């Protein structure tokens, strides 16, 4: 029984490491991960994701070990390391700019406008709105970034990230693939768990069987096509 | 420093986990890594490679974290996990068969014949012989394997592996890029440190600055050329 009162939100300090991921940033901001954002292992991510969000080890082990590639350390990262373009970090993010034409690390309100204005007339974001947002963000990158990378891999990662905001920030049934806008907006804009606002950790485990169909449905509805070579190669370490 | 007398060679039993890598298998056979070949983390690899071979953390962290992708565990592998084709394990190996046409895991004497007969007339293997062997092994895979994969990435990994046998099994000066055949043959054929034969751990650290030029020279002298998509995508986990 995690006591969320024992995990208060605190804004990061000047020497706290933060990355392009609102999920991990939010866990650090509540002390489920180290508040300094440093020396974070995959076991630590597994535990934090379980405690904070009820996200299970299947997805966190897979994504965590890919994330470990971004650091120079044997078995840890700093959250900022995860900005390394072409490992996980990709163009056509929901709340960050493309690395070739801007800042791929920090929350950007102008970029976030697209998500914030989605699913007009409803009080939730859902699978169809998530797909529309992905379509529109990719169109923006294609229009403004001549170095855009858009592949089967990046498209799948992008749908995974949309599935995450729809499930982790849901009103309590992640299967629904819908989340209150008031929760998701706090998650992105403040990297805070919207506890005041009425959010509670899912009592349903969020695992790959739960996320998989949501991911695939978002992709299907997004009118997606690859760009260029469609090469699914990742960057294997920093510096290279 | 390191007590090699506390690290005797013992042949693996039928249940001991062993992989396609003679470097890690040899460390396990001397107990620098667990003799059962299981529950191995990147920190353990870093320590074992330092103690056994004077290989430094830079290369072992980079390679080790890519190797961790081959298991389902948060921060460990079994050595056999590393056989996963298309993460690190590749066609045109020095001592193993290609997975599409044979056994990509165990030492194979028929395959090893090419390396064993290289640098005729000399008592060492060196950079030019290593390059010739790589050329010949790739030609063999191209001739006989209808699913052969040959990319910039696999070529670089193959040259890295050649650089490893030339440096770790050297007669004490790894910069020379040459190793006694009597040492290298024991390393491959027995996965044993050739201590009775007169081998000693390098007193010179083996790191990426040392290996990089050897790797690049081997590639250069092998007359390597791209043969197709040349898409350097790795497999990011088992079962995918
Ligand atoms: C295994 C652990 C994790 C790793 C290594 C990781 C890594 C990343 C990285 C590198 C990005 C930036 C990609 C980009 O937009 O360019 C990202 C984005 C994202 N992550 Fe995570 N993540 C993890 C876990 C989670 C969790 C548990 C959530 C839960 C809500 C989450 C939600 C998101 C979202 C919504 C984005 C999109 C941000 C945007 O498009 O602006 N992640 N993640
Ligand atoms: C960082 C840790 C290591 C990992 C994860 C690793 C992984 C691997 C893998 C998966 C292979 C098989 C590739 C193939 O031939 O298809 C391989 C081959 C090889 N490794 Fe390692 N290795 C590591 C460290 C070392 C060390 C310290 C040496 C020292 C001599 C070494 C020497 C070799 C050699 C010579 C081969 C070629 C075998 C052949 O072509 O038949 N490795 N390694
Ligand atoms: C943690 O990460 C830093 C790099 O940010 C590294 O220098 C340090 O050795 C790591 N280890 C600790 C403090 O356990
Ligand atoms: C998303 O919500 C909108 C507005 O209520 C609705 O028209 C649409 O059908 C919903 N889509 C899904 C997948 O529920
Ligand atoms: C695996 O290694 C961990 C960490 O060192 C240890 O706690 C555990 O007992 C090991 N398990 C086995 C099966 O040896
Ligand atoms: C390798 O050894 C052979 C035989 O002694 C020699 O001809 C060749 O020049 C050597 N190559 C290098 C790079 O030393
Ligand atoms: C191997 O290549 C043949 C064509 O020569 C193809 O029919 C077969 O599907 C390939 N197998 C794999 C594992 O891709
Ligand atoms: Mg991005
Ligand atoms: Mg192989």
């Amino acid at each position: 029984a995690v006591d969320f009162s024992a995990h208060p939100w605190k804004a990061p300090g000047p020497n706290d490491s933060r990355g392009p991921c609102p999920g991990l940033n939010t866990l650090a901001n509540h002390g489920f991960l180290p508040r300094n954002g440093r020396n974070i292992s995959v076991p630590m991510i597994v535990k934090a994701g379980f405690e904070g969000y009820n996200v299970q080890s299947d997805i966190l082990i897979l994504a965590g070990k890919v994330g470990m590639l971004t650091s120079r350390e044997a078995d840890t990262i700093s959250l900022e390391d995860l900005k390394l373009h072409g490992t996980i970090e990709h163009d056509a993010s929901l709340s960050r700019e493309d690395v070739a034409i801007g800042d791929n690390l920090h929350f950007n309100e102008a970029i976030f406008t697209t998500l914030a204005n989605s699913n007009p007339g409803a009080d939730v974001y859902n699978i169809s709105s998530a797909a529309q947002v992905q379509h529109d963000r990719l169109a923006d990158s294609v229009a403004r970034n001549p170095n855009v990378t858009n592949t089967d891999l990046t498209a799948t990662i992008r749908s995974s990230e949309s599935a995450f905001y729809l499930t982790v920030m849901s009103a309590g049934d992640p299967l629904r693939g819908e989340a209150p806008k008031k929760f998701v907006n706090v998650f992105f804009q403040e990297e805070r768990m919207p506890i005041k606002e009425g959010w509670k950790r899912s009592t349903t485990p969020i695992n790959l069987p739960l996320l998989g169909p949501i991911i695939d449905r978002i992709t299907e509805l997004s009118d997606w096509k690859p760009t260029g070579d469609n090469c699914g190669a990742i960057v294997l370490g920093p510096g290279l």
